[PDB]
């Protein structure tokens, strides 16, 4: 008989972000997912009632004084175990009515297909690391409302006695409150260009079409990362935006790229590829955006990612049900343009949330095409393992419905470091110093938001 029990209340989408801090701050573990430009919904999870780990072959459910383990496929471990908490949909609730929050890294890949083991691993980020939440608050910003969201068994007076003491703990203004390790050398650009050279030689070679080959940056964390957050939120405002605290590692997160969601049978991807900066004169835009859409370049870059996610979501739809709703569309976010894809499938029967992962994980848009052989060429190239850098933030439901991000325009804060991953599309005619130029540009929100929050 377990199921959500949700209150729906007016609030202002300001007051729901100061509460959020107020309450997160006597908490070890939190997870705020917010839609700072677009999007729908901002997630608050407080006070969870597991931490699922995952990392190289173990898994570890912390319940209480209990801690499961298991080997095996990390979210298959953690699949089993969740299964039990199920609940139906309640369709008058947000999208997200309970579950899981978290993050799948990139090396989470390495239970889809076989990798080589060269690159180092100095960060040891969990392969999986997910938040289970009985009890959330979820702002609707299209109705400008707070959902207060808690699970029961049968008993509706248990219901409304926990929904009190969460409208008490959002509702209440709360009082005035006061507020090393050694790592792995980045890519040097010698290093770097070469590796651009050998990608060039695989892509005469016929192996792939394109890689994004990346290089992680670090400067001492001199700030609490929830200030570089808001910092973010104020220079890179995006619809996929995530912080998660943890006592080991935090993570200030401006994606604003979807890789994958699931509302019902409906399966979605959102890949983005080709870009341009955003004018001055709000005239200019139109005519860059004009500029981006006739460039036979970026268009071809962009069809090739699109029929790569097509393939993707194939292998988890229903055939014939893979369509491109819309195709080829200008979306201007907070500094840049990109040309962005909508490709929709309806899911086959039974296949559950790890196969609809193994599909579409990690994204097309941040390896290359082929999926397989480009990772292997990431993998044999790259000095350090990409950890949380283009794997996945985002949640699970009881109801078995998805939602998940790319992690770029990602600081991951650990062992007073805080790390900045950003990579070039290196093609047939790229310029090692080019493709080396771009991954700093792309690195300029997060350097940016560091440098101001002192
Ligand atoms: N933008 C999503 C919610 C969201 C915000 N940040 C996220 C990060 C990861 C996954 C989802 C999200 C929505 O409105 O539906």
């Amino acid at each position: 008989q377990r199921r959500p029990a949700g209150k729906k209340v007016p609030f202002q989408k300001d007051s729901f972000l100061k509460q959020f801090e107020k309450l997160s701050q006597s908490r070890k573990q939190h997870v705020l997912l917010e839609s700072a430009r677009g999007g729908r919904y901002s997630i608050a999870g407080l006070d969870p009632i597991a931490t699922v780990k995952g990392k190289d072959g173990i898994t570890t459910i912390k319940h209480g004084d209990e801690m499961l383990f298991k080997e095996g496929d990390p979210l298959r471990a953690f699949h089993s175990w969740f299964k039990t908490l199920e609940t139906e949909t309640d369709h008058e609730l947000p999208d997200f009515q309970g579950g899981a929050i978290g993050f799948l890294s990139y090396d989470y890949a390495r239970y889809i297909e076989n990798f080589k083991m060269l690159s180092l691993d100095d960060l040891e980020t969990p392969d999986i690391y997910f938040l289970v939440f009985d009890d959330i608050a979820v702002y609707d910003h299209q109705e400008e409302s707070l959902w207060l969201i808690t699970h029961v068994n049968g008993t509706d007076n248990s219901a409304d006695v926990k929904l009190s003491e969460l409208e008490r703990m959002w509702l209440t203004e709360l009082p005035a409150v006061p507020s090393d390790g050694s790592f792995a050398a980045p890519f040097t650009e010698d290093g770097f260009s070469q590796a651009v050279e050998k990608i060039k030689q695989y892509i005469a070679s016929g192996d792939v079409f394109q890689v994004n080959l990346s290089i992680r940056q670090s400067q001492s964390l001199s700030v609490h990362p929830y200030q570089i957050y808001k910092t973010l939120r104020e220079v890179n405002p995006s619809p996929y935006m995530a912080y998660l605290e943890t006592p080991d590692f935090q993570i200030i997160c401006g994606s604003p790229e979807l890789l994958v969601s699931k509302k019902g049978k409906l399966l979605e991807t959102r890949p983005i590829a080709g870009t341009r900066s955003r004018g001055k004169t709000d005239e200019e835009d139109e005519s860059l955006a004009n500029e981006l859409i006739h460039n036979e370049k970026e268009r071809a870059e962009h069809v090739m990612l699109v029929d790569l996610e097509r393939n993707d979501l194939g292998r988890v739809s229903r055939y014939g049900s893979v369509r491109v709703n819309e195709f080829m569309a200008i979306e201007k976010y907070s500094h840049v343009m990109h040309i962005v894809s909508n490709v929709q499938g309806e899911l086959q029967d039974g296949y559950d949330a790890v196969d609809i992962i193994h599909a579409v994980f990690p994204g097309g848009t941040i390896t290359g095409a082929p999926k397989v052989r480009t990772m292997e060429i990431i993998e044999e190239l790259e000095p350090t393992r990409r950890g949380l850098y283009t794997g996945s933030i985002g949640w699970f439901g009881y109801n078995h419905d998805l939602q998940f991000n790319i992690v770029i325009r990602t600081i991951y804060a650990t062992g007073g470091q805080a790390f900045m991953q950003s990579g070039a599309g290196v093609v047939i005619d790229s310029v090692p110093k080019h493709e080396y130029r771009e991954s700093f540009k792309k690195a300029f929100a997060m350097q940016k938001a560091l440098e101001l929050s002192e």
